[PDB]
């Protein structure tokens, strides 16, 4: 049950004035595409406030990449759903190597040691594997939606719950300019992520995609399975696991899209007009 809102002042939306004109900002499918400028944050904060919304945010960090969770959970803390309820759940080889970094009231941190595997067939199959197989019961006990995040990440500005909704993936910086014949889905018959050439929305990327609990266990679960089937076939989609979120986002459509302001390498893409913040982006 939903509580009616506050009395809240704030600019009256203009049917006759786009928010914006130069991007799409709703799929065919009807899911908003979010970009700055199409949200208020402050209608949106009251909406999941009033629900007692609790976010997960799942990242892995093995070997080297521990290295780089400092960065990613201080960053993090300044611009994550600051004033939501947030649990991080850190997956790792090297529980002592992850550092102490101090939360905001509200906010909590679990370190979840990973695994055994030593063929690169389960490594590849790891975090789909964990999100869905091993970890079902706690995050449907402890948060209401998951936010799977790579760690070589840092924050730099907002990311709230503008993202929130049962099902989204974040349009890859890499290609949300082209069209479909070029996006880099796996395009081998053989492989249960195969996407023919005249099929695809979106190419969506690998590090950034999230949901309700119940979706995103649907998601990885699919998507361990089909990756299961692969390797009894002998075959390796192209992009790994991107490629079957690719697969599994085409044929059950997201209920959001997140702009490349989400998921963004300046170092490589600099930083276009169409971009009116860098929220989320890989650490040179």
């Amino acid at each position: 049950f939903m509580v009616s809102l506050p009395r809240m002042v704030y600019p009256q939306p203009k049917v006759l004035t786009p928010c914006r004109k130069d991007v799409l900002v709703v799929t065919p499918w009807l899911a908003p595409i979010v970009w700055e400028g199409t949200f208020n944050i402050d209608i949106l904060n009251e909406q999941f406030r009033l629900q007692n919304t609790t976010i997960g945010l799942t990242v892995f960090a093995i070997k080297k990449y521990v290295a780089f969770l400092k960065l990613f959970l201080e960053t993090a803390e300044k611009h994550f759903m600051v004033g939501h309820r947030v649990h991080y759940y850190v997956f790792t080889d090297q529980p002592a190597a992850v550092p102490r970094v101090t939360l905001g009231t509200g906010r909590q941190l679990s370190v979840l040691e990973v695994r055994a595997y030593k063929r690169w067939q389960d490594v590849s199959m790891r975090r789909m594997e964990m999100i869905s197989d091993f970890c079902e019961r706690r995050f449907l006990s402890e948060v209401d939606y998951l936010v799977c995040v790579d760690v070589d990440m840092e924050f730099r500005d907002h990311v709230g719950v503008e993202i929130l909704t049962p099902l989204f993936g974040t349009l890859h910086p890499g290609f949300y300019g082209s069209s479909r014949e070029a996006f880099t889905y796996e395009r081998r018959p053989q492989s249960q992520a195969y996407i023919p050439k005249d099929e695809g929305d979106f190419y969506y990327m690998g590090a950034f995609f999230g949901g309700s609990v119940q979706e995103v266990q649907r998601l990885t679960r699919a998507c361990h399975q089909a990756m299961m089937v692969d390797q009894a076939n002998g075959i390796e989609a192209v992009w790994h696991d991107e490629s079957h979120l690719n697969k599994y986002l085409l044929r059950h459509k997201p209920t959001k899209v997140l702009s490349p302001e989400y998921l963004w390498d300046q170092q490589l893409l600099g930083w276009p007009a169409v971009l009116r913040k860098l929220r989320f982006t890989a650490v040179p």
